[PDB]
């Protein structure tokens, strides 16, 4: 590492604007970018990924399925990494939840075109009614 750079001038302005929660009274700050950095390296994940539109995405992939059995720490992570990610994907949000909706909407479409072979294990079919 020579010159670290997570959020540029533009990303900074928007970052400070974005909130951690939809129904809160606090916005985002460097405190969250640095904090998540320390917790990241702890999970064998370098903080340099936070400044990468690609890394931020992967980090959410491992936390996604972890959210089911994750603690307060995992929450703040998936929440922060979610906002920072959208920032690198030319995405604009107002809160953390908002970003999640976008990341989930973009994935929901890339769910059927991801397997096309391993999506026939269970059993589920559409509904049929009259009129
Ligand atoms: C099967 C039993 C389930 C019961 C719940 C048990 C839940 C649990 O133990 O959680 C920790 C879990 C395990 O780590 P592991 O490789 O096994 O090594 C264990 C070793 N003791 C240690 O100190 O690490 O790690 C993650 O958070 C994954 C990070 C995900 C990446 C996301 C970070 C951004």
């Amino acid at each position: 590492g020579a010159r670290a750079s997570v959020l540029s001038g533009g990303e900074l302005d928007k970052w400070e604007k974005i909130r951690l929660r939809p129904g809160g009274k606090k916005q985002y700050k460097l405190k969250h970018i640095v904090w998540a950095s320390r917790e990241l390296e702890r999970f064998a994940v370098n903080p340099g990924l936070l400044e990468t539109s690609e890394g931020c995405r992967q980090i959410l992939g491992q936390l996604q399925p972890s959210l089911q059995t994750g603690s307060e720490e995992l929450r703040s992570l998936y929440n922060t990494i979610a906002v920072l990610y959208c920032v690198h994907q030319r995405i604009d949000v107002k809160d953390t939840k908002e970003a999640l909706d976008k990341i989930e909407e973009e994935q929901n479409k890339s769910k059927k075109k991801a397997q096309q072979a391993a999506a026939d294990t269970g059993n589920n079919s559409q509904v049929s009614q009259n009129y």
